[PDB]
This record gives C-alpha cells, sequence and structure tokens, in this order.
C-alpha cells in the first residue's frame, strides 16, 4: 500500500486523546518539525470544497509554502495568485488535470505549472495533496514549461559521497527555481555530510522512521512527519527499522543566494 | 459584573508592590504573555481624555497592533490613520458609536469599521476598550462594512472534533481579512488538536483561569490575561477552576499566505 | 505591628487561587525559595492543637530541620528526640516557657533548650514559631544551656566591610555548633562580600524586601519568604522599597569540617 | 565632576588584562547590555580628530544609532545624510555649536538638530558626546526645530505611579518623533511597573549603579554602561548604594505604531 | 606549502565516517561555526568545472556572500550580477585573471573587481579560492577599481591597543564598503578589546589554532574553519599550539549604519 | 584483527592535536561517555608495568568500578582487596591466567574471579583488558566459582519484545550479583523498550557505531567509547554503518534494590 | 615579588564595588570556580587569632578541605583535629614551623605533617598559607612523616604526552594518599588531555592567566583564582598572556578508588 502510513501514521492523534496538550511538535528559530496531531485544516478559499492545512509560509522565513490538501467528493482547485509556482504531488486518492490534453493522476504522481500557466485539478471522489507553491524568480527571458510524472518514472541520480537513492521531479535547467528530491535510505543508511547549506528545504517522510538531528535537536520521525529547515540549519538522518526511508523534499536552485 | 475579572483581575499589580521587578509577563521569539503588571498606560494621540495600553504592534512580527483604551469622563476617540481598518470590543462601562443614526455600546458590545470609514467613538462615564487595527489588505474587487453587535447575540457556530462553543463577532465572508472569536470552554476542557498555523492571534482572557501551552512553555493563565501566539507557535489552553473561561481573539483570514 | 507581614504578606495565597500551579517556590540544587503558597500544615506530633510546616530538612542534604509552628488556644510543645538541641523564635503571639523558672516569651522572643534539656513551650491563646532543630554536636567536655531573650535586648555587632546591623541571639562560645543571626538592611544597602563559604543557611524575612541572589539566579523576595542555602551556594542580598529589611537566619560554627 | 565614573568606569577596562575574554557585555534577542572593556573605537566618517563608537544600530532592529564621539583637540563635528536628526549630549569636556549665534556647550548641556538642520561642533581640548540619530519621521506639515539646553534647566516632571524622577530634553510636541529622558533613583527605589511596551530604548547610566531586569535577565550595572532595550521587552530597574542613579534615555513617540 | 593545513585540516571530515551526525557546525541566531565537514560543495553556476559551497549568505542576516570555490582543470569563472562588487583569495592552486592587465594568482594573492568590472578567472590544473559577493553601496559619485595583490607585501598596520599584526588588503578610501583584514597572533596571544560592534564579520582560520569566544559561546578552533559574526555579537579569539595563527577576515566600512 | 577498531577508533586523539581542549566525553548527574581522547593513564598499583585507566568508580554513585588495563611486556597483575571480586575481558593482546588448571586468556577471552579467591595475570608481550572489580553482597551462603571463557562460546539466549542477539558470560545463578551481557544490533536495529530501570551499567562499544540516547541527551558514539547508566537513566540505542555493532555491559542482578 | 598577583589581584573585590551581586564565583554540581570578591574570611577553628576562609570542604563532596589562612602579628595555628593530616604552603609573608629544631618557611615553601604529628606554626609579621588537611586514609602499617621543602627545590618530572612543567611537594611512595603538584605553562600551552578520571583536585592559579575548561563550561581566569574539580569531570587548561602560568594542585594517589 504506496505511502500508506503517511496518511495512517502509527502513533496517530487520536492515540493521545488522554495527553492534554501533548505533541511532538516543535518550531524553533532555524527549523521544525510538524506532526499530524498538530495540522490545523480549513477551507482554502478559492477551492471547491477541500480542507487544506498549511505547514509552512513565508512567516517563518521561507520564500514558498508547503501545505496539505484534502480534497473530498466532486472538489475542483483554485489558482494560485499571480505569478505563483505551483507543484502537486498525490499521496493518496486520484485527480485529474486539465489545462494541452487531460491527465489522470494517482498516488506518487505529481504536477508542475509554471506561473500563471492555467489549468486545474478536479477530484470525484478524495485526494490528499502535499503542495508546494512559490513567487516564481524570473530570471532573464526564462521560462519554465509544465511538467507531469511519477517518482518510480524518474531515474536514479549520481549519489557522490553518499550512498541512498535519489531521484528528482523536475528539470535542473536553470529557469526552474527549485526541484523535488525523493531520497531512500535503507535501515543503518545515514548521510555522510552534515550538511549546512544556504539552500532551504521542506521535507515529509513518506516512508520508514529513522533520527532526523536539526542543529543541536535530534527528532525521533516517523511517516507522516514533516520538516521545515531554513537555510543554514545543521542537518542529518539515519532510517531505522525493517522496511525502508523515503521522503519528498524541497529544494530551491540556479539563484545567485545574494 | 460581566467580564469584570478583566478589569479587576484576581491578582493585581498592587499585590506585588512588594515584589521588586517581578512579573508574569513573557516576550519570547513566537509567543508572550502579556499580565496586568506590565501594561503601559500613555495618553492616546487624537483621543480625548483617554488612555491607551499598546499590548501588540508589528514590532512583533505581527501585521496588526492590539491595545487597552481606558476612557474617562467625557472622552472621545480619535480615527485610525488612512486604510485602517478597526475593531472596538467594550470590556467595561458604557460608550456611544456615531457616524448614521448614533448607537449605545455596553459591556460585551462591539463594532468593526471598514478602513476610513469615519466613525466617532464619545463617552460619558468611564469605559475600556480592546482595540485591534490593521492596514486593510484589499482583496482586488472587495469591500467590508459597519458592522455591530453584542456576543450573546451570536450564534454558537460549529466545531468538529471541539467541545469549546465559538461565536464570531465578523462574517466569515471574503471581505473580511480577520475575524474576532468568543471561545467558552468549561472547567476540565482542553483543545483536543495542538495546533499550528501560519494564522496569527492576539488574545484577552475574560473570564475564567486556566493553563496555556506555547512553545514548550507552559503558563497558568488568569482573566485579564493577554496573550500574543505568532504564526506557528504551537498553542494549547485548557479551563479550570469553578467557573468558565472565555478568551477574545483576533484570527487572519481570507487571504494567501504567500 | 513587628513581624506583622511576616504572617500577613503582601502577596498572600489567596490572591492566587485563580493561577492554577503558580507559584514562586523553588527548591534547586543547592537552595530553595519557600514562599507561602506552598507551606504544608499538619498536625505537629507530640504537640497539642499546634499544626508544623516543615521547610527544611536534611533531607535537602542540610544538618538541620526548620518549620514554623501554628500554635492554638491551650496548646503545648512536645519534647524534642533525644540528643537534639531546639531554639525557637516567637514570629507573633505569647507562649509561656517552663522546665526552674517560667518565662514569658513574647513577640521577637527567643529560647535556646540544650539537647536533653527538659522543657515546654505553653501557649494559652495563639503562637507563631518558627524553630530549629538539629542533633548536637558534642566537642569535649563542654555543654551549653537554656538562653532566655529578646531581640532588642542583643547589642549591635559590627561587621567589618559590611554595612548591614547584626545582633547574634546565642552566645558565641564554642560550645554551641550554631546561632541565629538578625541582619538589617536599610533600603539600597547590600552585601558587599559575594559570599561563598561551607556554612549552611536558613533564613526567614521578617520585614522587607528585596532581591536574593543565589547560585546564578535572582529572586524578588517579601516578608514571609524562606530561604534554604545549601554550603558554598553563591549568596547575596540587596534591600529595596521605603522599609528596612530584616531577616532571621540560621548559622552553623565552631566545628571543624573535618 | 558631574557624571565622571560615566567615563571613568570603578570597574575599568584595564583591572581585566589578566582575564582574557572576559566581558560584562551581552547580546541577546531583545536587549544588550554594552560595556566599557567592549567599545570598538574608530575614526568617525566626516569627523575631524574624532574617535567613535557605535553602540546601537538598526541592525538590532532598532530605528535609531546610538554611539560615543570622543572629540580630541581641533576636532570637528559632520553633517549626518539627508533626512536625518540628531540630538548631541555632552558627558566630559566642551565644545561650541554654530550653525544663530553660536553657543557654548559644556557638560550636561545638549543640541538637537532637525533633519537636514545645517550645523557643526567644534572643540578645541576634548569632549565626549552620546549621540542619537534616526530617520525623521515626517508627520504632515509639522517640523521640529533647533532646541538648545541643560538637564538642570529642565523642569522635573511627574509620573503617576512612580517615584523616580524625570526630565524630558526635548519638546513633547507632536512633531517631535522621540525624546530623551533623564531619569533619577534614589537608593532602594524601583520601577514600580514592570515596563512592556511597543517603545524601544537606548541608555547611558550617567550616575550610581543598580540591577536591571531585561526579559528573564538580571544584571548588576554600573555607570558608564549602555543598554538596548527592544520593543516590548519586559523591563526593571533598581538603584543601590549610597549616591543616586541616573541614566540618559531614548524613547520613540508620537508616531502610530501600526 | 602555504596555508596548507586550511586545505588539509588536521581533524578532516573523513575522520569522522564512524559517528554519525556528528558535526563541529553550529548555526546561532548571532554567529555560527562552519567546518569542513559540513562544506556542502555544488557545481558554481555560470562557472566552469569548479565546485562552490557557500558559507554564508544574506540569509542570515548578513548583506554578503562567502564560499569556497574549488576550480578543477581547464576552469574558469562567471560575473557576477550587476552592481555585486567580488573579493577572491587564493588559498591553493594558481588562477589567472585577466581585464586592466593579467596577472597569475598564486596562494596568499587576491583580487578586488569593483561592481560590474569585466573580468575572468581562468585554472590550468586546481585552485581553491574563497570568496566574497556584496551588492555594492555607491556613495555619492565615488567608484572602487581593480585591486590586486599579495598578503606579505601588504605592510604591518598600527594596533592601538592590540599585539596582533594586522594587514589590509584593500585600500581604506571612503570609495570601499569593506575591506579584508590578515591578523596574526603569535602563541597565547588574544584580543585585549571584548569587540561589540556593528560591524559584521567573515572569517578563514589560514593557519594555527586556538579558542574563540562568539557570544557566550566558546569554540576550540583549527586552520580551515570559518566562522559567521553577525553585527553587534560579542567577540574574541586567543592564539594557542607551538605556531601561529592567521585568519582572513571581511569588514564592512565606509558606510553611515543607519 | 577483532576489536580492533575498539582499541584504534576512527576517530583518534591524535586527529584532535589542533583543537585545544576539544573532547567529546560528557560526564552528567546520570550518565556519561567516556572516550578515547580524555582516558588518564596511570601505573596501576601492586600490577608490573602496566598503564591503567579508570573509566568508572562509585565517586560517580555507582557501586562497582571499570577500567582499563594496558599489560605491557612481561607484565603481571596484582590482587582486588579483601572480597572484592573481579572480572577480566580480553579486547587486545594475549595474558595467562595462574594461581586450578592454568589457561592462557586471548581476545574475547574473560575470567570471573571469585572475591578473595587467589589468581594471577601475568602477560609476556602487550596485552589490553577491560576489568571490573566489586565489594560482593554475599547473600547468605551462597558463594561463586571461577570462571574462564569466551563470548562465541556462550549460547545465544533469548530476548522477549527485543531483536539484539544477546549473550551473558556468567550464571543467572542467585549466587552472582552482576553479569556481564553482551549485546549485538544489525544495522538499522534499535531498542524496542527506552528501559528506566534500577540496574546500573557500564558499557564498551567493541564494534560498529550508532547513537545512544540517555535521559535527553543523544551520543553519536562509535567503537571504544565508553557509557556509565546511573539507576533509572533512560536509555536507548539503535546501530548504523555497514558492519553490525557490540557492545561490552555490566549490570547488577540477583540481589534486593531496597 | 614571587607570586603577588595570588594576594593583589589584577581585578580586585574593591573594583567590583559599583556593580551589586556581581561576581565571577560559580559553584556547580562537578566543579566551582571560587574568586577573591566570594571569600568569606572568619576566625579559624582552633587556631589562635587568624582569620580563615574555606574554598572546599567534604560538602561539596570532596574528602579534603582547601582554606586560606592569613596569619598577623603574633598569631598561631591550632592542631588539627585527630588523624588529620595537614600540608601548608606560603604564598605570603613567613610563618615558623615548630613542633625537631624550628624552621622558617618563606614564600614558596611547604610543610607536610603526618595525622596527630604534633607541632604549631607560628607567625610574628604576616602571612597567607594555602592550606589542605583532609582524614588520612591508613593503609596496612604505613606512615607519613614530616616532610619540608621548597617548590624550586623540586626537580621537573618526566610528563609523557604533554609540556607543562611538573613538580610534585611530596615522596611518591604508596604511604600518602594524596601529593601536591606544581605545574607551569608557558604563554600558549595546554593540555593534550581532555583529562576524565576519578581523581579530584583543589587548585589555586598562582601565577598568570589563561582559559579553563570544566564539563562544558568555559572560564578565563587569573592568579588569585581557586578551582575545585569533583571526580570524573572533564578538565582541561590553557595559559594565555606575556607571562607564564603556575598553579598549586591537590591530587589524591595511591589507594583503590573502590
Ligand atoms: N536535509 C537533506 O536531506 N538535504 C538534502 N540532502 C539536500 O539538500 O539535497
Ligand atoms: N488559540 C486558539 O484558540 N486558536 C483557535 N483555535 C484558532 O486558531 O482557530
Ligand atoms: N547570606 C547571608 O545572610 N550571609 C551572612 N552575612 C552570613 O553568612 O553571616
Ligand atoms: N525601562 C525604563 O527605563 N522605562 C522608562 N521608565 C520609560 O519607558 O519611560
Ligand atoms: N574578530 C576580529 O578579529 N575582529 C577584528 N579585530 C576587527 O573587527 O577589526
Ligand atoms: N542499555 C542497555 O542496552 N541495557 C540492556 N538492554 C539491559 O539492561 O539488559
Ligand atoms: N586538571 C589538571 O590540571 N589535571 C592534572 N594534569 C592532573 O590530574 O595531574
Ligand atoms: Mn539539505
Ligand atoms: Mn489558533
Ligand atoms: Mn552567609
Ligand atoms: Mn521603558
Ligand atoms: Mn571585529
Ligand atoms: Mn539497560
Ligand atoms: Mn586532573
Amino acid at each position: 500500500p504506496i505511502y500508506w502510513k503517511a496518511t495512517n501514521p502509527t502513533l496517530s492523534p487520536s492515540h493521545l486523546q488522554d495527553l492534554p496538550g501533548f505533541t511532538r511538535s516543535v518550531y524553533k528559530r532555524d527549523h521544525a518539525l510538524i506532526t499530524p496531531e498538530s495540522h490545523v485544516y480549513s477551507p482554502l478559499p478559492d477551492w471547491t470544497n477541500t480542507l487544506g492545512a498549511y505547514l509552512i509560509t513565508p512567516a517563518t522565513g521561507s520564500h514558498f509554502v508547503m501545505y496539505l490538501a484534502k480534497m473530498k467528493e466532486m472538489s475542483s482547485s483554485g489558482l494560485p495568485p499571480q505569478d505563483i509556482e505551483r507543484l502537486i504531488f498525490v499521496v493518496e486518492g486520484a485527480v485529474t488535470l486539465t489545462n494541452s490534453s487531460s491527465k489522470k493522476l494517482t498516488v506518487d504522481s505529481y504536477a508542475y505549472l509554471p506561473p500563471n500557466f492555467h489549468h486545474s485539478l478536479d477530484c470525484v471522489e478524495s485526494a490528499t495533496l502535499v503542495v508546494f507553491e512559490r513567487r516564481y524568480e524570473y530570471l532573464g527571458s526564462h521560462t519554465t514549461e509544465l511538467i507531469v510524472g511519477s517518482t518510480d518514472k524518474q531515474p536514479l541520480l549520481e549519489t557522490p559521497g553518499e550512498v541512498f537513492e535519489l531521484r528528482k521531479l523536475l528539470p535542473m535547467s536553470v529557469a526552474y527555481d527549485f526541484n523535488i528530491h525523493t531520497m531512500d535510505f535503507q535501515p543503518g543508511e545515514f548521510l555522510n555530510v552534515k550538511e549546512v547549506h544556504y539552500n532551504q528545504h521542506g521535507l515529509l517522510l513518506l516512508e520508514g522512521q529513522g533520527i532526523y538531528r536539526l542543529g543541536d535537536n535530534w527528532y525521533p520521525v516517523q511517516a507522516g512527519d514533516v520538516i521545515w529547515m531554513a537555510p543554514f540549519v545543521p542537518q542529518w538522518y539515519a532510517a531505522l527499522g525493517k522496511t525502508r526511508s523515503r521522503y519528498l523534499l524541497y529544494k530551491d536552485v540556479n539563484r545567485n543566494p545574494l
């Protein structure tokens, strides 16, 4: 059951009904671990019959927003503001995209929509979407293009110095100001480089469990957890248990960090 | 009297006159607990024979200001700068609202005022208002309209997976970029979801006592207390004692969090 | 009235009936700040119509006990275990000491009873006793004896490099293994030496208010507060306000630490 | 000589030459304690033979700059950028203000220059000047003007609820976006209100010593010390010793905090 | 080889291959210690066959960028954006710079390039460069000019109050909004002044080792380490070991801090 | 060689010669992590030509000692004071046991010596062993016998609710008050129960590397590290890397906790 | 004047008289930094007319006491309790030792007296003695003897793995259960091993200044400073400045650490 654990985490919110105030969530100066018992769902404007929960916004200091969209019966999507690029990823259910030709996106599929590119996502039953939105940073006369596909369909890439498996969802072309990485770790595998860089992250754990290190903090995590990594926060991960770990990742690229 | 412990708190400033520099007030990175012994009142500009005490201003990262106005005899309110929406809530006493057909606002009464909408607040004896102001965020081709009412004359809304009785002094319409909630709790009741949302709050405890959690901090609170909650700060509350707890709450809405 | 606020503190427990869990009390590794709303009163074994509250006992690492005894109509004191000396200071009310004569100990009156010294304190109306007990550390063929006097009848002692007024209740003779000091500070005066010594303390603030520094902590204190000071806890004090400060203080002496 | 310890602290930088890396200075999120052994003097741009040291600049989130100007012989002041108002207070030595009849400014003297107001400070011997500069907040037609004077000749203002003696160096007119206060505390006195306000500060302790509370931090202070107070930082002060306390204080006013 | 350790740290990143997640790197609110096991290299845009690792960017609250650039065979640089000034220092290898003229830069050689000044770096074998870039702050009608030199050809400068040996790679004329200092400490030497200034820093320990204090933090440092010093953070260094300590240091200057 | 990495940790003291004062060791209230760069070797009393270093003694609160004896050429051992049971475990080299029989002990070989049980240890070449000495608690008439062995020659015991391979070196029979568990985890495997018990530990990681949790502190560890776990200190382990993970563990058993 | 700064420290107690509550002293769970402004001089028990200030006693968990003796005109020592060994070191002045023939002990001189060894130190001018006392841990039939010497007359000892110059005032015989090391560091030198041993210390920096690490605490120190290091606390040092560093050091040896 692909990404099942992501929408049905082992430690579920209802399990803390007799533990008032308790939460695994934390929000600090340079990072954050947002968990299922803290998601605040509420109707998404311009969207039709869709409860959405924002996990990250520029108020945190980011240049993107990362939210979860719960599309229920005969739901439709609203358009991002002007000059806002959007990326959706289906983690549960099914949704159909329409502008050049129709597309039926299911679990593990995804779509990238450039700024002001007209489109619409129409869902008949339900679909859990983890979407990233950003004010597109126009470089020269470059323009991004529509992108559609699936994680499994993407090729494995060079992971010099590392051992985790890496897939990328978007073109690395200079026009794209960000990308989405899918990283896989086998139990016992970790990051050799204790990353400290100007790039910022938005991460969703799709499968597995392990320990994430953020700054001087150590956080045991499980599929379903979300993470906000501000630029320059020391970061690291290690997968644990019997099943492997898989996480979806946001990362800004191709722009002078000045 | 209605909301008497808000203006005459069980533990008052005069009760600490022998505990040098002692205060319950805390101003942290993502939140604040402003207790009565820290309130700073100074002549409120343009107003008349009225002292004001700013509790929250954008200097904290918010996008709004919160202050207590203590109107004295033969007093009158001043006007907000240009393009600024204002909202007053009567915590004690009486005050007349003129534009028109003048209106009489008493304890638990209130009024919203579109940005610029010319209005005048005039009071005879005394009166103490809790007020919010924020530079309106014009949603393209939308506008709001003068609102007036009394908490009690507001219907109890639906609160799924939550017990507290909710009321909203303003319309959930798109025009409005913020609302004002009235959440009542019964001794022993708390918030089931440990919230983490882009939304920000400014809240006044009118009745009751309980425990508020903010980030990894827990704070015993009594009526009269005011809390500042910045975007994404984990929050939670539980009412205690014999009476019920109820607080005033500003919450930003109907605007993209980008 | 003398030592009035000592039993009627500015901030009283009832003033906190609306702040669940709130408390000024703090019990740390090398010290403690016991305040009114934490006093645990229970009937004093071997006593009559007398509730007692223990503030410090060797469970803290000390070598003595400190406690308050609220005596009431027709009440009497019980004989302290074998080989244990006792010192009683009358905070309020009246009590009669018998044994070889019988003195009428009133407010500001004290009595040191040697170990195994038959005696009895008997209160008819009501008395508040602050008392110290310790296993006496027998030296040579030295032995102590009954001491009965009043603070005002003790000469002011000069203390080099310090500006506080000092009175020592018991004789400085080698035989006594401790002494009770009375220390007065005028508003604005403070300890010039930032003490760090093997000596351990137990103190009760009878009058005034100020800042007490213990270790790396700063505590606002008012009359009625009690403090535990384990050996070597860095300590300092400053008197604030209109009125002067006065605290009763236990201090072990004349015994070689080896 | 007036404010002698202000430029000759009891605990001088020299006394610390056998303690590598030691400093009393601290810089936190909402406040700062800048002490002598931390001042970094550098030649002051556009000034003649004048060493300067910036203690506070907008890099802290403030809207004003605060610096010390050590003027030696034949030294001259330097005009500030466009739209910047300047306030100079003489702490040691003497300088001549010329622009409307030259003026000799000595210790305790001060001058306020409206933005874009041509002037010149010429010194022939030496002089220490504490100066504040800001981007004036033009409010309609209102405009400030040259203000020369002395603290002694300024009237003792009254402050409800407090006992400290206050004087405000500049007019309270709405045109002025801030004032400079002088506050006196007799030993044993302290602030009654545990201030928490939108206003921000920058201060210089000219005389005396005491304890300053900032947030949950406590700092013993002495003449010569400088403090930064960010908006909404919990603040409290107490004077101690034989001599009285005196500190210069910056404070913004007459401008909507919204 | 000059600066050999700065390229081959005593404690190399691989020495830590059996310590999962362990790193000596810290990114605090007002400073940062970036070490080798955390460096993140990636294809430097617009460059040719050169890996880069940004250490500091305006995302930390700075106004500049600092990055290590690993130029391999037949490698060439890329031009910075409009108005971005640039400074490069050779810590390893050799590279050629061309217009006005052309020079062969080897270890210890540097070149400052004014805004929009067309240039180019070309390396045949390998080179390691530490570089700083910044949005130039045009002051009036002034302009900077090409500066190419060698650390050793720079004269020792007077360090009033200090004992280290300071060189400045760039001129001090008002046109330059920054400079790069070279600071040498003999073993056991340290900074007498415990700096607190608006100037922000970017350093690279070229050789030696010792201790660095940043705020209330203390860090053992070795050649290769990199430190970020945001404005006003208290700073201090002491050199230890057999050999001397040398560190490259950026510093903003000749601009009003308002 | 076996356990080689333990005697030659990947991160060794030599790698730290350029980081003054730096050390990975931590000694806390309820636990400790002793690393190779903090070992203090001194000639063991009674022993012959043999450097020894104690890692855990009762000064820490334990009721046992643990140390590393590094027997050199022609070395011999000394006996434990009256009633001090002793267990040795060869970590590297060779040494012969004597006195019944006379078997030469080698790497991965151990020996329990009953209290007073006369014995000897002579090493011809080199030897490094880890020993545990303690005051035996006679439980009536029961008594311990000599024991010699090897790890692999020990039955892999079961472990209800666990995955780590377990082996004990001594009889679980009541006569013994302490055992020496051996534990093995495969990369990605971890303790399922966050242990909290009266028992105390003294461990040596012989192989692997992972993350150890002690209370609220997490520690990246590697072969050769040493940990002390006082009673009730919350503990947890997880192995990482390509190789397995194993450690030697002390543990009091079969005795009333009162 | 040998060790002049040891009783006339650069940062003197009187330099901090305008800083109420300020002190450099610290006292924690495993260590302590006792500075001059905290010395509590008070009549020494048994001694005749001599002020003394205890720095360390077993109350801290140690097995020895450390204290300063201020002897003046005609003032003499008092035999210590029974079975207590004493060691005195002359830091200032001179004192005569008698009991075999009298001996004049000047600065840098010392005397170790066995337990019960009758004797007496008398003074006719002035002298500052740093003394250590402990309840001698008799072992078998071993006994100690009157030791009298002088630092300079003691030989440098082999310091493998180090560079500091070491001297031991007492014989290394298994009889002595403690020794007093003299350790000298040249500017820049430091400990290579970050010790963590069962041994305990009581040190007194006699000459110079530097940085001292204890646990995760970093401390600047100067001549006259006194440090207490409890068993197993991480400890390191580094000498800084123009002049060398030297400190006296108590260290227990020759006894099973069980
Ligand atoms: N925290 C991370 O996992 N970061 C990724 N390795 C990345 O930035 O590519
Ligand atoms: N603090 C609160 O009461 N928050 C509300 N539950 C809200 O944000 O809707
Ligand atoms: N803290 C104190 O009260 N100290 C007293 N001066 C004392 O130890 O005598
Ligand atoms: N902290 C302060 O000194 N506050 C001043 N009394 C003031 O705000 O006026
Ligand atoms: N950290 C430093 O070394 N700073 C330099 N002394 C400087 O700012 O000039
Ligand atoms: N820390 C440990 O691994 N403890 C073992 N599981 C044990 O006590 O058996
Ligand atoms: N902290 C110390 O100075 N330790 C000494 N080197 C010692 O234990 O010998
Ligand atoms: Mn990353
Ligand atoms: Mn909320
Ligand atoms: Mn004391
Ligand atoms: Mn203020
Ligand atoms: Mn600097
Ligand atoms: Mn265990
Ligand atoms: Mn040591």
